[PDB]
């Protein structure tokens, strides 16, 4: 093995569904963050060995996004690239993969991250090729069909949250209280400038501020909302949204960062992925996190900051209780309920957020983890 | 770093465009080969640590194919999985990635491969969400738009074959002759039983590659019309291109340590890989750069390979590559290649490796190369050794 | 008021669903029959004063079919035209309308008829304009949505046939026996050359009705499964319903005065018409009301007709009608009906009239009735006389 | 022959494209005006003998609109109905047809008119049935494909106006001056309440006022606009719009109006239709009007009011010059440039407008005429 470091990390502000980044392609969002990450690391484009990038709703983006974003970022055509799809886990799995390839000597410098434009995703017509012959037929929303709908059970991932709420005893009030605190933390962090260092502006009008948060959210406001997916408890107010954004990081061997005089943001320690019953996919962080702790001989007390993606309050609460998070150190600047869940990006997005806040607080150790549609979880530990 | 071995390798026969596997989903084809791969390895399902699988035209297959296929194959829900898209390279990149992960200690046993159902791929309506407002618009073929059309130049990958025929001076006749040999070798290989070991039956009982055109003659090929250009300048035809096809393939890589512990007799040792980028406009030449690079990593030359699988996307790109890497053509695609057999994009990279390993065993061959060009301007390669 | 005569009558043979005319547009089929109708009348094109033509599934045919067909048929651009949509009734309503116009002095010579290409009809995307925003949606078959599904009940017109089989107590066996006779008579009529005079060839050389199922037996019909209900309650099948079909038909009506002036020998005199509405849920019974009404206008009874064409949309509705109007069945659909020949919706009403006039001439018959049921809950009828 | 009278006439306000009537089906608009026309004539529903109704973009309205609108209007199911498609001429051709049927003794009472919702029209996928096999394909806008595009020449009807502008020497300035006067007349008529008697409200918010007119239009505003269809001169400012609306009238034999004590609004005199070269379809009113004058032994001087549909300024100007209209008596309350052109309705719409203004002015004779896509024109003369 060899030591791996993270040398730069950047993200766009997160667009709302049908919002300010609705007409900026996933490809273009990826290009902006790849270019900017290279700039921030102070290396040459030619120094990148590979690009590994998340993208989940691939329908209609054209050939393999990673390759497109790399070239339009201005990396040489000589740089090879591939696209990862681990659903919600995509952006964060690019990180661990890269660290493994560098550790094993297969590369020195890899650009990682993820891009998703859920707004711009198309509809699908399954039998346009050989025809329907007779009778009405269904067109599908690619973002749901290839993303947010569990393919095994053919229900929304919202139902997986209700399953967890039921099975873990998580009340509507608890869910809404969790949501409120995400909105509160997010509004305070935005106005306090916490995200200024990590965000690259996009000109569409200069878009530089996360727009999904609902400032002034109250417990009463949340309480009014109707369950969105079914007896229900999971609403659009206590669930992440549908969003458009990208994020990029650069991993390097400690060897090559030294040679080039590149100052690392943090050390990559390790990762873990786990599968579990699709019907409770939201609990996957439990298994992932446990595994990475057994690999690293660590404990939850050893983390100064935790980014745990907030797909749904119900799943986040279940995770937090069973890993026994200290919630003072979780998602300190807000989480996905407020900020958004651009599926193929989020995993990298939360790592970008973690790293910059780790710097501001001079934290030692850090955990990023999130649930994955179809029944998975993945986690990464960093240290400074 | 640790040694990595290949313990099993299996594929479906390759369906034609709108042919016998047109209604078996990419997901189901993947399950079949993942299932059989595990069975052939003599391993329990719970032994698998991860599934890394290729799938290029992902429109309408549902959530990430790798996880769906792994679960429908009977692998425990505890096994994590993800889907790789390096276009035509996908299936072979799953192999090199898994090797790096096992070598780095991040796993002991990984299922890899790829599945593509090009026939079942949908059309797309880009502005159905917020509306077209007024006037005509276009719906797109997912297989072309997300696969076989170069997204930088917005022309078909067949034009890249044309760009290469122009710059390397590869005539229509040279292309047709390469295509005839590919058809001849596939016919003899099929009739000689060469594919019987590696193919797993699919009851729709489909067990024979159906895209080959038995009795192909040079005159046959000369009658066909340029498929991508017309206007006089064309040389690439349906007869000297790979087809559009539906198939899956799977392999199991394992640390040498874990193999020995379990008493699994490996098929072969994984040696190394390389990937390279180049000008998208001549993407077909990617094997050259990828092969030169893996050769340098392994300290081998082309003479060292008993058997070579170089994927036949287009005769025009395969000829440029063979010339510039100075292949001994008697050792290349000995059982026929994609012109004859087909090019199920996300599967092919794994497919050619299963074909290579089986021929290597038949021949007691010592060293093997699998390489292929990649839409967008890339190439990847893997060396194996027995 | 003035006398109106029919001077020419012609149809294409009837194409099957996805059959030989599937790629000849409704517009082109209309041009063919309008062309030949004029030629058969021995009239110059410039003699035509108006074209009134039927077309039901208008989605994607372009601007108003009547005008397109009239111009492509070589009629002067000066000839005005419009398209009638009374669903299944359309082609026959063009006839009665033109008669009223000529009788009222608003024209001397009118081309009438209908054209339907059901095979070539498109699908619809209702919210493509302003967008679906989120989630699954439906695309609709134009032929069902704008034709064969009752828009008030949103069930298929086949259910209306089921409603009638229930209320009139018409068994599956009665339906199958009516269907067998229709298949028998069409086979004999075709082989006897009965359709040779009225049919105009279309080179795609299509000149023979292709929907009939020669050698139909009662056992054949009994094997088929209910097409519209299932759940046990079904009796209406593909074998005892009309099909989905593609064809055109045209006729030329003229004042008796203008006919004599020009020396045009008429085929027949137009007598009168009636149209009626009823409960959409039993739309198939519309002929009863329409026929009772035209009988009252003309002071005739059913016994007075030598020949009857009652369109066979569904055996179930045709049996109810025949019973309640007390038809002499030996005089009905003597050359077979729509179960055998097909139901190209916007054409059929004209089609059955061309078939009637030709048989009337063969038989030197004196009086004739053409009637058919209409989706939405209507019926229309026309009496003619030689 | 027998005398025919018009006993009632009514229309909805005309919706803008994507405007207030975008989600009120053509069927429903037809039902509102049929019901209201019956009410205004003071007859029973059972007294209607037949419904003949215009509808041009039929794609996706379901089975034959005339029949649907009749039943949902509350006319007995016993009433027979059929739908006419003479493109732009549809609504007015229903009138003449009906008068012929009544004159000939085939009916006593016919409801006529037209309904078009252009907004709600769908897109078309030609080969969904037997499939596209491979490669991109086109979806079509039904309103253009089955309506506003000349099927012979495969160009917009806008090009037919440019053809006329070129061939008749009609300048951009002349076109824009014509447009301005339509807007001016329309704004004045609306604010003056001229349309209050003829409009039936629709609750969607009570919609009762034509919304397409652009109040405050200036010659300078028009002059700024860019040609819309090609050297060009025809803009969206000097062309009718795309619109949603319905209109209904009731024709009766003089015999039956007498029997029932129904007070007629006017006498139907006669009509004419004409075909001409599709490429100059806008000039069809010339031929139509000439023919109806030869039938009625009348002259343009004999009309106290003229409604000449304003498809395009260029065609309207050409028509007006060659028939030598006195433009003081044409479209006195504004025309389609301001008000809109709901294709299947317009022909009936202009007759509704004509009749009510004929009443207000106590005019004796009246002409309604309009051009028809695909190369036609149609005209009707009424008298009080």
């Amino acid at each position: 093995m060899r030591e791996v470091v993270i040398v730069s990390a950047v993200r766009t502000a997160i667009g709302s569904f049908g919002g300010t980044l609705k007409d900026v392609s996933a490809v273009d969002l990826g290009a902006i963050v790849i270019k900017e990450a290279v700039k921030r690391a102070g290396i040459k484009p030619e120094q990148v060995d590979e690009v590994i990038f998340g993208n989940v709703i691939q329908a209609g983006v054209g050939q393999s996004l990673a390759r497109q974003s790399a070239v339009y970022a201005g990396l040489p055509v000589e740089v090879p690239a591939f696209t990862v799809n681990k659903l919600c886990g995509s952006g964060l799995r690019t990180v661990s993969l890269a660290a493994s390839l560098i550790s094993n000597g297969d590369a020195d410098t890899i650009v990682v991250g993820g891009s998703e434009n859920m707004s711009a995703s198309p509809y699908l017509i399954p039998k346009a090729r050989f025809g329907y012959r007779m009778g009405e037929a269904k067109i599908y929303d690619a973002m749901l069909h290839d993303g947010l709908i569990d393919s095994f059970n053919n229900y929304h991932m919202g139902i997986t949250a209700e399953n967890i709420a039921e099975k873990w005893g998580i009340t509507r009030e608890d869910q809404d209280k969790f949501a409120l605190a995400s909105q509160q933390k997010a509004e305070a962090a935005i106005k306090a400038g916490k995200f200024k260092d990590e965000i690259v502006p996009v000109t569409v009008v200069v878009f530089d501020t996360d727009e999904d948060p609902r400032f002034g959210t109250t417990i009463e406001t949340l309480a009014k909302l109707k369950p969105a997916f079914k007896t229900g408890t999971v609403t659009a107010g206590n669930s992440s949204g549908i969003n458009d954004s990208s994020a990029a990081l650069i991993l390097m061997s400690a060897d090559k960062a030294k040679e080039l005089g590149v100052k690392p943001m943090a050390k990559y320690v390790d990762f873990a992925s786990a599968g579990l019953d699709p019907a409770i996919m939201g609990y996957g962080p439990y298994y992932a996190t446990k595994k990475v702790l057994a690999k690293t001989n660590l404990t939850i007390k050893d983390f100064d900051l935790i980014e745990a993606n907030e797909a749904f309050a119900a799943q986040s609460i279940a995770v937090a209780r069973d890993l026994e998070f200290d919630m003072s150190k979780v998602n300190v600047n807000g989480g996905a309920i407020a900020l958004g869940h651009p599926v193929g990006c989020s995993g990298a997005r939360i790592l970008v957020t973690l790293l910059h806040e780790m710097q501001k607080r001079d934290a030692k150790k850090g955990l990023a983890t999130l649930c994955i549609g179809g029944g998975q979880g993945t986690a990464v530990v960093v240290e400074r």
